């Protein structure tokens, strides 16, 4: 409660490698490249999982995005439609 923090945007888990993932945004169609250190906001996220984060452009290194303070958000809070792609593989 020090600063304040506005503009958080919420997306699926597409991947979660061993060391990192990503996640698709419901908005933009890029995945959002994040750590297994922000996630420590308690939640084992998994395939298919929304989460929010506040995300900046940085001020030091003055670009790249990443997503800080990793949350999972519950069931209802986002929704969107997505397509799929049955193809074994």
């Amino acid at each position: 409660g020090s600063s304040g923090s506005s503009g958080r945007e919420m997306g699926v888990i597409a991947a979660m490698r061993d060391g990192f993932g990503f996640i698709k945004c419901v908005d933009r169609d890029v995945r959002m490249f994040f750590h297994f250190s922000e996630i420590l906001d308690g939640n084992q996220l998994h395939i298919a999982d929304e989460v929010e984060f506040t995300v900046v452009p940085d001020m030091l290194s003055a670009q790249r995005n990443h997503a800080i303070r990793i949350k999972k958000l519950p069931k209802g809070t986002v929704s969107f439609h997505s397509h799929s792609g049955p193809s074994s593989g």
